[PDB]
RNA sequence: GCCCGGAUGAUCCUCAGUGGUCUGGGGUGCAGGCAAACCUGUAGCUGUCUAGCGACAGAGUGGUUCAAUUCCACCUUUCGGGCGC
RNA sequence: GCCCGGAUGAUCCUCAGUGGUCUGGGGUGCAGGCAAACCUGUAGCUGUCUAGCGACAGAGUGGUUCAAUUCCACCUUUCGGGCGC
């Protein structure tokens, strides 16, 4: 195996092509236009892993936390980043650190690109959006310190609703109001609100963009005008607007023209890795930095190594390339059910501003005989339709001592009971097509039953006989 | 391939034996007393991964978190578990589900063996020990809606410090009184400090005990005792506890004799999994449910997996055999430090109580002239020793506000610097010759230099340099 | 923890879809029209290799063959199929030690047949995948000939210039009788009088078998293997067909049917990873009589090893039979691609694309205006391309003497003593992307224009 | 992100403590003593496998073997190792297409060597691995002395019951010449009169070579190499051994040491999967004479696969030459061990353990008390054996007749016509473990306690 | 290996009985009463903590019941019966 | 493919110049003044939002500087020079 020293300059120059788009990485801190084939990206993650003291050949260790890992499948299943992330001459995990450092440049050049031009800061956390949500609330306490209040225009969502209570504030629900079908901010109560508790009570105004139809992203500009004028924080809710550049677009304008304090989104919704991060942002640096620095202790490193490995995998071409799919599969869903709903005698609500989620009215169903509007939601279920939501009318639902009235429909009474359908990133054309086939034979046997492909029904008849 | 009968049979048969074992976990939730061989173990996970909805052959999503996967390396390295964990009649994640589930029972199997067989519930949560300290305290503050204070021997380590601030409270301060070497509870300045500030204003008493030496674990049933009379929480942070039988027992006491409202302990220092996860344990089912149900969202599965796989692959006869090794390793830890330091007119700490952590003395270095304190830890560091905690005199810190005055010892004036070193799970006799081996080379060279394993000093004497 | 029935009966709806997909290829062993999700896929082999008794749960073993393996990554890359395919005495035998192994066997060699039906052959009456590349496995052919025809000494072979399939009739033991090709316009065709001329010259008895090509570099073409099957019936002798890279092309597989139904193909044998995108290293021997295949797979002394038969089985299960067509139609599309992209490079630097229409895989671009005399530029041109990353391109020189186990070629590479002109060839083959040409089209020209420039 | 220069810095020096390890492989290809921990192994193995073309970055393909790889299951699993090894004339010629592959063969042949020198053949010259089996593999050698001595027709050949190496002299185009087995006490040993005898009447000139064996089933014992090896120097007649799992044994190794100083041996042939734990489908063919043995390996047409390689480079490297070690050590105490309790369960039932000292793998238990003729036991006790999960032990019973390949055995499994008695086998192989012999024991005691009921 | 029928686990040993705090038939050791005999009393193991003495707990895992050595399911061991490339 | 030397990116087109808000030499279109001519003015693209008009932003990515078309590093493109199983 004696090698030629021609052997080692091909090895050697084998690899820098691969090192040369690595280092284009480390230096602007951009996602690769287009993806890094697989054997690129696996170099790069084995060269970070063996930064990491755990993965040290000549390593001893006397201590309590020294990243041992008793099972090897659960060492290759992260690629030997044991250690975790958190935040200097002693480095304990530097390749750990270094990767923490790359994957929220990463997702901020996405940020950027996705519409929020002039976000400041941003970081990775590993807590889902309800948890990031209630850390910014927790920062904010100490800023705050005779604040009690949360103002909420209210969405029927338990994890943003729960985020204040846990963060042991007191949420002040506005109501929404109906603009012909569209339920939309009431700045008016809003404000009221404000003067009513007093500025000074008031912790931040939590706003919300990203929602379920017929509830629509909430007036961000106006609100963040409110909270300039009275110094007040603006949190938003985000959780899935990374996607839909409207959202983006007004999360921008709202800091423009107002107050931002932070913005929060759900990792898995706008980035399709695993549920479990989030990413906090926000226009001032320094305050960023606070709610980083809120967090005690050490944390998991996958939820950032998922989205490494998919932005280098997918690169802004390819993020940007399920962007337009989301847009054009959202006129294809709205034109599916505005076409399936006519044959039934219902209709697509009329919801323009909200660019995400659409709903089909369900007036022709006899929910308090037939119970055939609870019945449809279990029918679909059992044909394995997975996210079409049912909202019933009249729905009655405590959260943390809270009562709902109207619950999912984000008020007391709407006009009519719906069905929910969204496009969100990943779907495909086969998604629509067989949920309006599913939806449409759902319906035949829930007007055929008052009136008295082949295997997912024989297992729902079943199901739905159970 | 027209296959014949006896192949289906033999087929059948075959996978026979492997499920066997995954009914008796299923049915009685314990820890396999021999782990799983890898084959029974991979075809649990990918039986349970096609339980959850975006796995499902013929399914299609038309919501907003579907769990669709851009990165087929992100799919595979979670086996397919894409939808976190979280908490009935229409489930999408009816395999997580079940994941975590058995994932809390095989901890609860494994915690009541580790020696607290009281133990009623307990629960893993995918944040470390810090932020899952803070979400007890979060669940205590409806309770106690008066209570501002949290009582708190004193431990030098920022993360369980930081979680009662982030949580919202302020931290009591007590400092611990210095008996023989070791440093130990005051129980007359907290009982004291209860009565001066009004047990309905304490929120709980927030004890510690695995720590570092000459620290030692908290007196616990004599806390446990304060906390009955006064009707006062207690929780305990048992960070890295559970691979004590020393530990444990404290606990277990202390909830026989009086209260313990939870206990908390690190994932990754107790069961070599990467940091990230962390679990609640209790002894009032219901009340550890809360602490449960004060979670907002669903959350990452990825620290149970890691757990499960664990648990499955090493049995409870493996993980026993890591906690006898455990304690050989600190027999010898201890032989071969009390050797070492003769040679250098130094001794081995005198901490019989802390049953992992040991320390030796560094009297002979002269830090206020020459560093050596401070130039042994970097010298460690560069001949790569990690874990090797080293404690100069005199450093003052501050936390959140809080200043620390002798920082790093738990107290204001310890008698003397000193060197940790500890017998945590998975170390072996060669984590212990090289630490003594190195540690012998520093401790030659600070002296050599006042006076006037080849390639890791190379490199040492080259960063020492630098 | 607390499994209700509703996890119980949860897991096994949920088992169903994916015991259906497999039962379906259990019961017709036929290829799945679209490709299966990774998950019914894993779970499948892992279904399999639970029921070889070294993946058994109980097992002891004192024997000298248990399937013992040392590296974790050794066994999970292999899926844990560590017996290997066959027996002792037969690779076709089902071994009650690997019973799992034996099915994957069985499963992969009925997906490979159906392809080969697919593909052109529908006739094929039995083929079996053998872990050996094609030159090894046209050698099996001749070693299984031999008892059949004692006095037998030569091999009857239209000359094709690759070094594999030339050693394997010497490495069989027996004496290639080179058949020079005939120039036909720009193509180089069998020599039909030259190869009848031998069989009367040397004698019927003494010839073991014609050795046919149909996949090959142009100016070369597949041979005519209709005129050569009616030769081998006329004259009873074995007629064994190199088609190691034919089972992408429908002319090529519809030429080798059409030679089975007029007269005589004995075996004809293709390459795995050339028409399976899979690693190197495995084969198909296929023919027509289904008891002279089993002869061939039966010649094999000992086990075998499984990785090639499970890279084709995953791969198929993958691709599913329309993700396989779909690849032979956009093969079909690739070469009209770069066959109008090299005539216009062509027409540039005074150079022209070669007549070669029936060769429906390789293409010859003339470079008679490139002086390797003055200049060597024809042969510094293979080495320029591969300085850029061209892979593939074949440069053809004039006049290259080669030995190969004895034998010496003139012209070697030309397939011919003295084709007309040196040449470039390129190939569009299953998997190629546009990419692949427009980046071949812009570094050739790239290559030329250097040339041109150093002589000036 | 800042990658400051601290970041440069530290992912050099991370990388330079693996780069030593695998520098100090590149310069001396000695296996390491300790293994290497996965990590530098890991990254060993893709920055072999970016140096193969088809994992550059740039790089546009126009051939027909371009490497693609359809899916990605596929391609990790083989750590995107796609070309094979070798070229089309030679199997040990560099690949400019497949650089990466090509010093995987070097490294892994160097490990192998280095390893059969510790086994006990310190003094063998070069060997190479080829991904077949051990009875495909000596099918390669005799191809290989066919031109050599081509009025050869003969392979001499002492008995051993094991149709793969039988049949590979037939799949070579030659006759075995059996030669029968001296009851020597309880063992069966090479009649060196009656190889000497055939030797004198068919000619030495119409002898192929004397094909012996080592690794065997006890009561046969490994075959008289010294003598044998006499012989062929003597008549000048080619020696090829049968060493199929015999590197496992140091006193095999030694005795084939021992017939290379004393005689000729011209090549031996082991299994990679018996004496390395990795899956079925390579051998090593290993010599003292350098150029015949690289012979061989030009004789092998085409490229071949290279997972066999990949799967000894990875084991070697991760078992290190310590871990090997321990490894025979552990057999030799295994041994033992199965010895004495077999000793010890034969006694329970009057059996014995046959005195077969000569051979250090495998051991025989007498079987004499069971009826065949009057139960069936002889013949059930196997599928008994087998339903309760052990695996490898060999039931022998008397007067089996089985034809292979057109010759037919009497007394078949028994290396002999009239054995005086029906027999259990057992080995101690490598990796054998403690519980392995003991659960062999108790499911063993049970077998006979069964038979002896259902008798009375 | 599996299916099926039993027994089996951890209160000195055994053998019976018993849904009611266990029982009594033989023994063994220790200890006393009057050498077999014989009367009366007594009894072991594991983990944790503790310098110790001792202290906290365990009776295969769970279930039913006010109450389980007793009844139920499973597991461990073992005896049966059956299945035998 | 790589190393090296330049130029190059996104204000009508070009060509120069310029660290100072850009300049002026030729042209083109549009628009007026007095058919070549000729004078004066004017100018494009992308994303987002919006029924619209329009509105918010972008000049390759960053850096330096009070200030960058100008200077620096890298990237894109391209022209050179070199390297050629
Ligand atoms: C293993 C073995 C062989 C070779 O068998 P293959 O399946 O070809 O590897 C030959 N002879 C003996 C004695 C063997 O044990
Ligand atoms: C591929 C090929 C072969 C076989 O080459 P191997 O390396 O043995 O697989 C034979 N003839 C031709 C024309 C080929 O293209």
């Amino acid at each position: 195996r004696l090698v030629s020293p021609a052997y080692v300059r091909q090895g050697c120059e084998a690899r820098r092509s691969h090192e040369h788009l690595i280092r284009l990485l480390l230096e602007k801190g951009k996602c690769p236009e287009n993806g890094w084939d697989e054997s690129t990206l696996e170099l790069f993650l084995h060269e970070l892993a063996i930064m990491d003291s755990n993965n040290f050949l000549g390593n001893c260790g006397v201590g309590e936390r020294e990243g041992r890992v008793a099972s090897a499948l659960v060492a290759r299943r992260h690629y030997r980043f044991i250690h975790g992330i958190g935040r200097a001459v002693q480095p304990k995990a530097a390749g750990s650190s270094l990767l923490n450092k790359i994957t929220n440049s990463l997702v901020l050049d996405i940020i950027k690109l996705a519409g929020v031009h002039t976000v400041a800061n941003c970081f990775v956390v590993p807590m889902a959006t309800g948890m990031s949500l209630t850390l910014c609330f927790l920062t904010l306490r100490h800023k705050r310190p005779k604040a009690k209040y949360i103002i909420w225009p209210r969405i029927d969502q338990k994890s943003c609703f729960k985020s204040m209570i846990t963060a042991g504030f007191e949420p002040v629900v506005i109501e929404n109001v109906l603009e012909g079908d569209e339920l939309r901010t009431d700045l008016k109560a809003v404000e009221a609100k404000v003067q009513e508790l007093g500025p000074d009570c008031i912790l931040c105004i939590h706003s919300t963009t990203s929602c379920f139809a017929p509830r629509v992203p909430d007036r961000l500009e106006e609100l963040a005008v409110i909270c300039a004028n009275y110094d007040i924080p603006h949190i938003v809710n985000n959780a899935y607007g990374v996607q839909s550049s409207k959202c983006m677009h007004l999360i921008q304008q709202g800091a423009r023209v107002g107050r931002i304090d932070a913005f929060v989104q759900s990792l898995d919704k706008n980035f399709m890795v695993p549920v479990g991060g989030a990413i906090i942002a926000g226009f001032n640096d320094s305050f960023i930095q606070e709610i980083s620095k809120m967090y005690p202790g050490r944390a998991s490193a996958s939820p950032s190594l998922d989205v490494l490995i998919t932005l280098l995998s997918l690169g802004s071409n390819g993020y940007k390339k399920l962007l337009k799919e989301r847009k054009e599969m959202f006129s294809y869903l709205s034109n599916q059910i505005k076409k399936l709903s006519e044959a039934y005698n219902e209709r697509l609500l009329h919801t323009p501003h909200n660019p995400i989620s659409l709903a089909m009215t369900l007036k022709t169903l006899d929910e308090h005989r037939d119970k055939a509007v609870t019945q449809l939601g279990s029918m679909l279920f059992t044909r394995q339709v997975s996210g079409a939501r049912v909202v019933p009318l009249g729905s009655m639902q405590t959260v943390s001592g809270y009562t709902f009235r109207g619950f999912m429909s984000h008020t007391n009474n709407y006009p009519c009971a719906y069905l929910n359908a969204a496009s969100a990133i990943g779907m495909k054309m086969q998604d629509v097509d067989l949920f309006i086939k599913r939806l449409d034979r759902c319906l035949k046997a829930v007007r055929k039953e008052r009136s008295k492909d082949v295997d997912i029904e024989e297992m729902a008849l079943k199901l739905d006989n159970a």
